């Protein structure tokens, strides 16, 4: 069969994305009403606008049919196999196009890598709080980022 | 949030409804048509368009459906899976796969065409489908489908 | 172990050919039948005539092979037809064809009959495109 | 039916490689382990390289075919698998000439009495071994 | 036998390594999760790229054969209590030293030796005040400077 | 998991090695001795030396580790079976691939690559040719001329 790995057209992959654990990730529901919050018009529109764009709206059309297939169910283990095992790969997609349309992939790209390094560093050796998703500079007290 | 997956591609979910569902090709013979036609292009890094953006999408949310009925009382789930969110991949992989190859005005004369021939009375219609193609037919100017 | 594909130095691949259901193909012996009719000179001649000629002459000899094996009770036979059999139908039909028509009308064969046998039989012209290399054309020349 | 002779595109025939016996020829594994140390490469190649690598792969795969169906064979078939692979793989090592004259060249030893003949067999190479104008095997 | 320190030629030692507690560093998981996240193309490469990768790349192989043991055993033993006995001492007493090792080469790669080492120091240091009596937080690894409110680092 | 090939950067990989019988190598311990002869000094520097080097480091170490696990199961396992099991898998097992590295390293450092590889072949030809039909004895490694009875090598 054929070996397509979704992030691959926008530089990245399966595996980069893995770098992150679960807990990281917004919720399914959280992601889709940010997508609607930030994004619905360019979404609904008859413009493909970016390749960001076709590709988000493909994914929550898709997390629609797996939810309207558990929701089927329907009328608890197969429900549970929808939100647990296939709910982390939309997370991971749903957040890295939403997050890509905002701050740009370079961004995106450089805070997975920042934040799956402080998740992985003991948290009595690390910083308390956790690298913060942004474009804009925070700076030394030549701008500085995250 | 209304999205049609059709609409950025000039067409609708209610203009593919217009197809009866035999008309379309089953997904498995729609997965190896891709692979055969688009293999390439569709597992390489460039966008190359829009139509094989979204067709990556459509294999791989197939592919989650699909294992997903691998993972799986065990009849009712399959049946509705391959049944229909089946139709709704058959219409929806069918569309990019005959966009790429025969371009979009093509495919959307064609969907019309032959929704218009499989609702005339077999005795009193043509015996043969119209033909997808771009290449002329003509006359016994070119005369396309 | 290596990992050799037949079709590779012929411009095509295993998952190429595999787009065509079994049932396109002819059988072994008429393949075999064929490859003598239209080449048996040039297969038995000492010049390599070309890499085509070159393979079809291995793939004619290995069939013998398996034969002689799978001849040494019908749960063996249609596994090789299944498989085997299948595997060789593909690989002499490829070669033969090539020799005839030159790769590219026949590559182009491979997609269009493959497309052709899967749009549902109501729906599709009631016969297969035809394999050749002259024109069919408007009733520009057009080829199937 | 056709009478198709393996060597013969290649300047030999069947009834030359005969003329080795059985023990002279390495067994199917090593001789498919060398065409893989030497050759892998112009082997899973997209170009035909020569006619000797496109016989090769050939064989190489027909070999597999063989092994395949079995599993789902030696005095006879491993042998000519024997003297077909090595004649490939000696040939793309050292031309067609050699491989030629050393198949004469052993086959010849070989028959000869061994109390009345050289301790050691004679060479495969191209390379000169010469007097104490040079010299080969 | 031959006394070779695997630090001495990335201008450390094994003592130094020794300065930094046990649970300074990111578990052998982690690291190697991190090795590839960073640099799993360079790694793969046909270039050397430089002494670090290459002392990198053997260190992954090595731990990667002790895992293969501690699976072998795994499989292959019939006593629990020996398997378990094996299996613990890879992952725990064997685990330090790749995790010191390990982390020094994917660090050195990310922020060079000169800050390695001073964080190296720095932490250790640290640790070994007194909580009551230091920052409440740890010394921060990084090549950029945090400031005063010239550039002060950590 | 990332696929380190130990050999990759130094020009060859692990199936070339693979055409080596196991019985053509020298013993761990053999091999140790020899990189401590020839090149303990370098060995143990503060240098990089040469790529080599830093590989044949960090295989010498590993070894070390592996030797240190034996060792340990001898005095901490209670199971006669056990033990012996876990002391021939590394042994056996580990050590043919140890042998392998460390004979690769020790031998590209004396003869060079080219060398090594163009002896890996010969060898791997002759061992597979039957023994009646073949020179009485095997290839013989080195840099320097045979010649006829221009200089001709193995
Ligand atoms: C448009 O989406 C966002 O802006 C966004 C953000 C922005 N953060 C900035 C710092 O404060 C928290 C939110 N952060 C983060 C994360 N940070 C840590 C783990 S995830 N992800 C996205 C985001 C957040 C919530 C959400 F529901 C969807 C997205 Br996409
Ligand atoms: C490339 O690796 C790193 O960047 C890295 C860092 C970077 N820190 C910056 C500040 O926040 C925590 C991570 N910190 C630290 C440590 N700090 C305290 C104890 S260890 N080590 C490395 C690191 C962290 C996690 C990891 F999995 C691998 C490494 Br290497
Ligand atoms: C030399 O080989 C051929 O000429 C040839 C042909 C030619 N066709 C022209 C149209 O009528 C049917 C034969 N067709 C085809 C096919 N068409 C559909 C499925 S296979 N294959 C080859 C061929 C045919 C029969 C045969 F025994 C061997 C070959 Br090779
Ligand atoms: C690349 O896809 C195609 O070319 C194609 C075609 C082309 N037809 C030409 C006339 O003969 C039948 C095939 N026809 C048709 C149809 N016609 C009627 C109903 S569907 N769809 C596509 C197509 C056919 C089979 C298939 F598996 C996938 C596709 Br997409
Ligand atoms: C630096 O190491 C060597 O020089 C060396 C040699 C050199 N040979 C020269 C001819 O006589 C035998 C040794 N031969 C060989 C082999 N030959 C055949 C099979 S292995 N390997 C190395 C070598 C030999 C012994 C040893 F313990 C380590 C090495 Br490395
Ligand atoms: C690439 O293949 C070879 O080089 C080769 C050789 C070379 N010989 C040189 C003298 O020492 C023995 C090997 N010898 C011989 C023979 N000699 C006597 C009987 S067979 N055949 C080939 C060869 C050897 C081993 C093998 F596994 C494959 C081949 Br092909």
């Amino acid at each position: 069969s054929m070996d397509i790995d979704p992030y691959k057209e926008f530089g990245a992959t399966v595996e980069l994305l893995s770098f992150l654990p679960s807990d990281f990730f917004p919720s399914v529901r959280d992601l889709l009403d940010t997508a609607a919050a930030l994004y619905r018009d360019a979404l609904e529109s008859p413009e493909h606008c970016s390749p960001h764009h076709t590709a988000l709206r493909q994914a929550i059309l898709c997390w629609g049919d797996l939810m309207t297939l558990a929701t089927w169910v329907g009328t608890d283990l197969v429900v549970s196999y929808v939100n647990t095992n296939v709910g982390l790969k939309f997370r991971q997609l749903l957040w890295f196009h939403i997050s890509c349309l905002t701050f740009g992939r370079e961004t995106v790209l450089e805070y997975l890598v920042s934040f799956g390094v402080w998740i992985r560093t003991p948290p009595a050796a690390r910083p308390p709080n956790a690298p913060i998703l942004s474009t804009l500079p925070e700076t030394t007290v030549e701008n500085l980022y995250f």
